[PDB]
């Protein structure tokens, strides 16, 4: 339900509604939407596991789990 979001850029964003058919793919979903394109890679670390978006449902049942993105795009900027 309420999970806290962090990026690498030190965005923490805490929130207090998740879904139960994404959860996460819906957030990062949303997150590379928003931005129009995604950064790079796009990837969270869950408990210190990596890939999530097959725990859609499997993390409503947290809602109290801290979340942490990362994102490295050294590719070009310009």
């Amino acid at each position: 339900m309420l999970l806290k979001v962090k990026t690498v850029s030190n965005k923490v964003i805490q929130i207090t509604s998740l879904t139960d058919d994404n959860t996460i793919a819906e957030l990062k979903g949303k997150l590379e939407e928003s931005e129009g394109i995604p950064g790079n890679m796009i990837r969270l670390v869950y408990q210190g596991k990596q890939l999530e978006d097959e725990k859609r449902l499997k993390d409503y049942q947290m809602s109290a789990g801290a979340t942490f993105h990362m994102v490295v795009a050294l590719r070009a900027g310009c």
